[PDB]
């Protein structure tokens, strides 16, 4: 019923991307992470293919995505990898590159860790697909905190500080 | 009489008129929007007048010569913070093609604010697409007191005010670059 | 006991900072405005010195001056000049002029249209030296609502529009 | 032993450690400013175990090399709207100097903040300045998950895994560069 990767699957993951982009001859000039699942992905992939420019994005997903900030200066005649760790509607995948595609780019290119099997747009990147609810390790508590008998690592040690943090307010 | 070369004081009368038709559509905006940088200063001067004390930037430019970018405006970056919720309008000083407007109104919508709005001191007739609120509808080259010496440094037989002390100093910066 | 700057003197203001800047061959490859005052001086100096490079600061004074927001990229290597409207006591200039270092440019120079008599810190290219209150075109009726007996242009015909403003709050 | 290779493992448990000490400390941030890049990715586990919403960002990067910049952190950008009457901290993921946290808090407090605080996952016990919470004090070289390909091109010695895969990518990639 859940899929909870590992790092170690996580790593692998950004290695598919990574030869996928370098067997389809597309090295990105700069790399647009999604705020904030895509931070770690568009990191790893970074430090993988040594690429030193990232940008990011403020999206949040409510009936329609909604941009709060854009971070990032001239995409003119450059190559763009919008990064973002699952495509679930594939809603917000589009709506970023809708934006970016007015910085007149020279190429905007999508990608994410994980697809969902009914997604409207498919990235043009991806590892693999997954039926399941995903929990990464990067939101590993949102979870606990909606459900805490998720099967997860280290989560004592987490309730015994969620309950002093609620002795504040 | 070809160039129309408004006076600051039609500027001025041209805030003036935007101010009083935001009052009369009873659309007094949050955030205000200018298009870097011909509408920075219609912005600032409509914002003191109703003081709208919140005023956001989006740098975007138009390059209508032939032809390497398949027309379009292009965004070079956005300056804002949240909008969700706010009325919002957008402040050019001409609208040519209304194009630029367009452009901005679109992405600023993927923010999701209660409202967005457009304005422009100038409308040509010719203009694809209108600005809800604008001054008047000129028909003939807008030289505006804000880009004068740009206009000046492509055409130097337009007739305008301190152009002997600018080509002066025009002569002594190219001799430097 | 009041100094109230016709648009002609503004402008006067920017051929006499331009001049300075040519002469003393430092011509700015970015413009920093200070927002909001500095916004009509930079974009009129960019006009008249052909640059085409603007970049813009948030900060406000209060008992120290505040910055709100930073919009500007890489200023690495560059010549940088700060431009605002009035420097009073000096200390927006020298704030703005701290955190503009930080991004080490090739080096920082600020400019003023009028500068008072006291200040603590003197820019480095101004106009004109006044010891009145100075009321500019782009805040004559932030000056009016506080006062209206100023002597400007067009009072009536803002307190028409001012009265409206009011019938709905 | 030359390099500190720490596992994905330890690294949680050095984003736990930051988060235990600001409850003890009674220091709950309104708002996460990660250092880019090398912060970005502690700041993101912190925000997730803390349940921190807001995190704002900023471009700073430190060249040690000899040496045509007088040393000093360079600012390249800063990701964020007012911060005034917030309390902040600052999250990067090694103190080497700790000249850029530094360099951050004195920019931060220009804000006019109500506190600003900083916090990365390792000291160095050379390092000029301490950052307010640290997880452990490391003497060597650190090798951290998100710049080991990074360090591999820079010394192809390093004891990390999956290096076979990457160098064989790594020669597709100078190919076609």
């Amino acid at each position: 019923e859940y899929h909870i990767p590992s790092w170690d699957e996580i790593e692998d993951a950004v290695f598919s991307i990574g030869e996928a982009l370098v067997k389809s001859n597309y090295i990105p000039d700069v790399l647009i992470a999604v705020l904030t699942g895509g931070i770690i992905p568009a990191k790893l992939l970074s430090d993988l293919l040594d690429l030193k420019v990232i940008r990011y994005i403020d999206i949040k997903f409510y009936s329609k995505p909604v941009i709060r900030s854009v971070y990032t200066d001239s995409l003119e005649g450059k190559k763009v990898l919008v990064v973002d760790d699952v495509a679930d509607t594939g809603e917000t995948l589009e709506a970023v590159s809708n934006v970016i595609t007015m910085f007149n780019p020279a190429k905007v290119m999508t990608a994410a860790l994980y697809l969902k099997p009914w997604s409207k747009r498919i990235p043009d990147f991806y590892y693999k697909q997954i039926d399941k609810w995903i929990i990464f390790p990067w939101d590993k508590w949102d979870v606990v905190r909606e459900n805490s008998n998720v099967p997860v690592d280290k989560k004592e040690r987490f309730l015994n500080l969620y309950n002093q943090l609620l002795k504040i307010r």
